[PDB]
């Protein structure tokens, strides 16, 4: 039995440390039902306050890290810096960084390798764009991303890896994803793991749905056999986040 | 008389919050001579501790910011977040971000516009690469960068703008820059400002040397008529930083 996993990705929000602290206080009072692993990802500059104030049964995550321990990389934040605060998680490969910030698969593989080799746990994001979706080539595209990922995972570190599927074809495109879509692609990913690295690893790795998750669809999505949780966007800034965390009882 | 200006760019250093706090304590005990404006730029995740612990007669700076107030930009830090801590400065356009992180001039112009329109002061970086240097086309190249910058500066905000010249042709290239080189390019920049936006603005804007600045060359460089200070790299992590700040007495 894989522990249900819910990551709250604040993205570049909120605007002020005051709003962040109010948000934390909200999360600290939330009543979690069932068995669920909860992680909260926030902007770098809010990480210290999050680590300090967030309920200790949840974990803090970065939204990105660089490839090196330190050095001449103006503007970048590195794994050692994050760890020095006691922070154990980072998101990698989010579609927004792949797209807006031009992060390619080689950059991302290097990050996953460095992060894991340095004691961190990763939420690794993948997902196909509209054209591959419409061509019926989603599985091929996603497979290539996972294959670029796999060689970065050090032996014995798959327990520290969580994979999130983003239906990029449904983000800002005029298309929406169904519950069945989410299940199908999470299954696609799991089968890729089983074929490439073995059933034992495939059965243990949490695969999350990273599309639009809201209180109105989290229960239905949670029930999908291959969906082990969510990487939540907007709802993670709202009270609806606890409903999403509690969707685990339908999984 | 332009106030001498020294920015300490920690870049992606140090590795741990503990090292950062020790570094701050060092800077807090430093005896500054003369008249000099001091700014210290650190990784996002260290900004809160810096803002809190750094001597109040110096100012804290980000090493980068995004183009938007907030939103779906996983991994990015924004102007409002930084300001919510009382932080007033950011570096923009550093060669390492232009090169490694692929930031282009349009991205950078947008950042300068947004930052300044939102109450922040900027250290805007420019500088030509080896090929333009060797072709004797440095001034042409740098002019293009400044021209892309100028339309972003809102009326009445040139007092909030500092420009740093990076001899990228001398960074990781096997070539070294002389004191005369620094002076020549700082002058080039000032003349570009005078021609494009007027002598009054050109006479007020601080132009910094962003090449290799160390205790062994800061006095000589400081004396250069058009060099109003430095954006310091490695030395800003060392005790030699105070020598650099104190070089102002030779300007
Ligand atoms: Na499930
Ligand atoms: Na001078």
């Amino acid at each position: 039995m894989r522990t249900f996993f819910v990551g709250g990705n604040w993205k570049a929000n909120p605007k002020t440390v005051e709003e962040a602290e109010k948000l934390i206080e909200m999360l600290n009072g939330a009543k979690v039902e069932g068995n669920v692993e909860v992680v909260v990802a926030a902007p770098f500059i809010f990480l210290p306050t999050l680590q300090q104030k967030l309920r200790k049964d949840w974990k803090v995550s970065a939204e990105n890290v660089f490839t090196k321990p330190n050095g001449a990389f103006t503007g970048e934040v590195t794994v050692p810096m994050i760890k020095s605060f006691g922070i154990e998680w980072t998101i990698l490969g989010h579609s927004e960084r792949r797209d807006i910030l031009k992060e390619d698969d080689e950059f991302l593989a290097a990050k996953a390798k460095f992060a894991l080799e340095n004691g961190m746990k990763i939420i690794y994001c993948c997902g196909e764009h509209l054209s591959e979706r419409e061509a019926g080539k989603a599985s091929e595209f996603v497979s290539a991303q996972i294959e670029k990922m796999i060689p970065a995972i050090p032996a014995g570190k798959w327990d520290d890896v969580v994979i999130a599927y983003e239906p990029i074809w449904a983000i800002g495109t005029g298309k929406v994803a169904s519950t069945q879509d989410a299940q199908e692609m999470c299954k696609v990913i799991r089968d890729i793991l089983a074929a490439k690295v073995g059933a034992d690893i495939a059965n243990k790795v949490r695969i999350l749905y990273g599309g639009s998750v809201k209180p109105n669809n989290c229960n239905e999505l949670a029930a999908c056999p291959d969906v082990d949780g969510f990487l939540v966007g907007g709802a993670s800034l709202e009270p609806g986040f606890i409903n999403i965390v509690n969707s685990n009882v339908h999984s």
